């Protein structure tokens, strides 16, 4: 409904059923993600991983082009600026289908890309086959008043993946998703740590339903730095919109932890 | 009841309300659930922070020797041999008090000490007056057929903490503690997800109301590797007796994650 008092920030997540090697398809439903968000005031759109082209690691390998990949980026680029939000996508990376990763970007409410991220935790050895793992720290940047990060899926089901998100100073950590198996103890163990322990938000859009031979969870979920879920969906397409609100940051032994990882 | 088939691991967890500055009192409850824990076939009993002298920081180290220290540690030794049980513990370190920190020993159930840890993440200022922080990584050894680690109180809400320890082999991390204020986060949302993003078990000794000032919130766990309890106490003092039946650890980028802490 209207605007609350005390928040300047409403985000949206999606979560939608993609098809496998159907970039129209599936940019169609993010543009019409984006304009429900946009309706709705959101300011800021999250999508799940690879969902361009679907979770098909192995057949993005082999049957998607970079210049298929750059068309698609390129759709998604427009789609921020002509619904007028901010959107997180998640696509292979821009180099050829043996050297590339999986990524996200962050572009602005006018199509600016913000910042760019290559997933560093791969999952599962199809994964590895298919993908380069990224060498980067997750970037960090101000938008909307707030320190945003990114991180990809399994990224963040490793402390360390978060902790070097929050301490480059993020706030509100994106995190574009796949997750299939009822892997209940993601959403509901693993984040919801990830958030008080870092004193952060975050907000993770995954899939959900039959897709490349997987079902999704959904489960889609904003959590806050007390790590209580703000919204959440269930296992069904849907449009989450969310107004947003011990130090162990400055506690932490960093100079002893990292040599005893 | 009967140690079950598939189990050969029985521990305890004493939670109890200590008496400042009294530790023939406090060592005679250690004593006294040590015996219990062995009569109903226990073979480890792990006990909270400085249990042996209340966890009164601030008189630990205006009024507590370094003499009255090793006559605690030596108690508690033949408590281990007398009572034939393992024993965790916690005391002041055996320096002077202006060189001590707090630390954490087992014992086996001959009384011989097998290892030895001094807190690294000290909590509060009254802490960082009253002790010197550790500077070393946990310690992991075998007993009772797994490898056991110790950490302290506030070491395990930092998931480096936990991983310095899987990462050198742990499977049971014994922890005593002293947590206070009704931090429910801690044993509801940060110990599962340690026990979680290692595959490890963990257990979690607290003390349990008025105490120093403080009223201790009690709580005491065990966490499996799926992160559900295994048993846990409530506000009041009792003896937790627990029979113990993704590869994060090997997919956890550590060579790039030790340069972005
Ligand atoms: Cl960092
Ligand atoms: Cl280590």
């Amino acid at each position: 409904g209207l605007v609350p008092r005390g928040s300047h920030m409403r985000i949206a997540l999606m979560q939608h059923t993609a098809r496998p090697l159907d970039p129209q398809h599936n940019l169609d439903l993010i543009d019409d993600a984006a304009a429900r968000a946009s309706e709705q005031g959101a300011q800021l759109l999250l999508t799940p991983e690879l969902f361009g082209f679907g979770y098909v690691p192995s057949q993005i390998c082999a049957q998607v082009s970079a210049e298929q990949v750059d068309a698609a980026r390129s759709r998604l680029r427009g789609i921020a600026r002509d619904r007028g939000i901010a959107l997180v996508w998640s696509l292979p990376g821009p180099e050829g289908p043996e050297q590339r990763g999986i990524t996200a970007e962050l572009a602005d409410e006018h199509g600016e890309v913000l910042a760019s991220y290559q997933k560093v935790q791969l999952y599962g050895p199809e994964e590895k086959a298919a993908f380069v793992p990224g060498e980067q720290p997750p970037p960090v940047l101000s938008w909307g008043g707030r320190q945003l990060s990114l991180l990809v899926a399994y990224d963040v089901e490793f402390p360390e993946m978060v902790r070097a998100a929050a301490a480059r100073g993020a706030q509100l950590v994106l995190v574009p998703t796949a997750l299939a198996g009822d892997e209940t103890s993601v959403p509901g163990i693993l984040l919801p740590a990830r958030a008080v322990e870092n004193g952060i938000t975050l907000a993770y859009a995954n899939h959900c339903g039959p897709e490349g031979g997987l079902v999704f969870d959904g489960g889609s979920v904003v959590v806050g730095p007390a790590g209580q879920p703000l919204g959440e969906l269930g296992v069904e397409p849907g449009l989450l919109v969310v107004d947003l609100p011990a130090d162990y940051l400055q506690d932490r032994r960093a100079e002893l932890h990292r040599n005893w990882l």
